[PDB]
């Protein structure tokens, strides 16, 4: 029945993070995902993620034993995409920011957090208006998420390109970005605040006649000073690149 070790199987299924990296390399480009089918292929692998796949099995146990500093682990950065993990202790915050021209696939690896996200009410006015003045945005998501929760996707103008996170328990957010942030290519991680201007309307009529209700007015701004985030080495299974 068995060869007693003489004939091992070999060419085994690459372990999770290797499989995931391999698929990103084939599914992603400097222009973003190659296709929705291609992006779905990355999404199908990412959904199965476990804390042990990325060396976070110990931190995941802090969830059961339930501003503060956030740890950021960079697993890969190339012109085509980046992979990173935010390890957030309870009560920490990733302040409101956007992902210009970018698609981001994200997965809560463990724990619970709150996400609030918006999109501009008039995406076509991005290149024609001053980002330092108040601009109308529509609410997309405003909800707690608790692992296991399906992977989420934001696009350059839909799915909540402007978002913020607040950790409820210890949690880790696994992010795949294509294209990656690049201050050189005009793709900066810009932060935003609610406009303190008084007389801004709650609803508007935009191009077509569509009435956008519950508008939120956002000003570009420097990130808050209590946002402490430290770069930390990835200590999980190695990626063969
Ligand atoms: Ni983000």
């Amino acid at each position: 029945h068995h060869s007693s070790g003489l004939v091992p199987r070999g060419s085994h299924m690459p372990y999770f993070i290797q499989r995931l990296f391999n698929t990103c390399k084939s599914s992603l480009s400097p222009n973003g995902p190659v296709s929705e089918e291609a992006l779905d292929k990355v999404r199908n692998v990412l959904e199965k993620i476990k804390p042990s796949d990325v060396g976070l099995e110990q931190e995941a146990q802090l969830v059961r034993n339930w501003l503060p500093a956030i740890k950021y682990l960079q697993l890969h950065e190339c012109d085509s995409f980046s992979i990173g993990i935010f390890c957030m202790p309870p009560g920490s915050i990733i302040p409101l920011h956007n992902h210009p021209g970018m698609t981001v696939l994200s997965k809560l690896v463990y724990g619970s957090m709150h996400v609030k996200s918006y999109d501009w009410a008039e995406p076509d006015q991005s290149e024609l208006d001053d980002p330092l003045q108040a601009r109308p945005a529509k609410l997309v998501k405003d909800i707690d998420m608790t692992s296991p929760s399906p992977a989420t996707t934001l696009y350059p103008t839909t799915g909540g390109n402007i978002h913020c996170f607040k950790a409820i328990t210890h949690c880790a957010i696994f992010d795949i970005l294509s294209p990656p942030y690049s201050s050189t290519h005009g793709r900066h991680c810009n932060y935003f605040r609610k406009s303190p201007m008084l007389d801004l309307p709650g609803e508007i009529e935009v191009m077509n006649g569509e009435v956008i209700s519950n508008v939120t007015w956002l000003e570009e701004y420097q990130p808050p000073d209590n946002f402490v985030i430290w770069r930390v080495p990835y200590r999980g299974p190695v990626i063969r690149k």
